[PDB]
């Protein structure tokens, strides 16, 4: 009925020569999922380098909400992204958050309509029993992450309706 299409692409270069060398293998999968319900939407970091999940994010993409676009008119954009951070500084379920030495959270504000936030856990100093556990950080899958390979899942994502970066 429709069409479909596909590309390609494969470099060219010389062979590695060179008097330094890195093993500092480090690779960051980056899981396209679906949208959500509707009109919102995230992604799936995945950094790892055997069998293993060294860190995991959660990015976020959506409009804004009613609450907020009263401070935008009050205001404007130019302040409102200001107070979308302070916003984090004054949750106590982020302060919750935040005594992990291995959490982290960024919110920024794309457009007078528009935010984006981002959480990221470091399984190396991240305490994976805690951040199981923190209201924010329980309706995640942190344990049953775990108990499987880092590629695995991958595989099981497009599977379950997603996609590639």
């Amino acid at each position: 009925g429709p069409a479909t299409k596909t590309e390609k692409d494969t470099l060219q270069s010389a062979l590695p020569v060179i008097e330094n060398a890195e093993k500092n293998t480090v690779v960051t999968k980056t899981l396209v999922l679906p949208k959500s319900d509707d009109g919102s939407q995230q992604t799936q970091t995945i950094t790892y380098k055997d069998k293993t999940f060294l860190s995991l994010a959660i990015q976020q993409k959506r409009p804004v909400s009613d609450e907020l676009k009263t401070y935008i008119d009050q205001h404007g954009v130019e302040e409102t992204q200001k107070a979308l951070l302070e916003a984090e500084e004054k949750d106590k379920s982020i302060i919750e958050a935040r005594k992990l030495a291995g959490f982290k959270l960024e919110t920024k504000l794309l457009s007078a309509t528009e935010l984006q936030t981002t959480t990221s856990f470091d399984f190396q100093v991240l305490d994976v029993k805690k951040a199981s556990q923190l209201e924010h950080l329980k309706n995640i899958g942190l344990e049953n992450l775990l108990k499987n390979e880092p590629s695995k899942y991958i595989s099981d994502r497009l599977a379950n309706g997603a996609t590639e970066q």
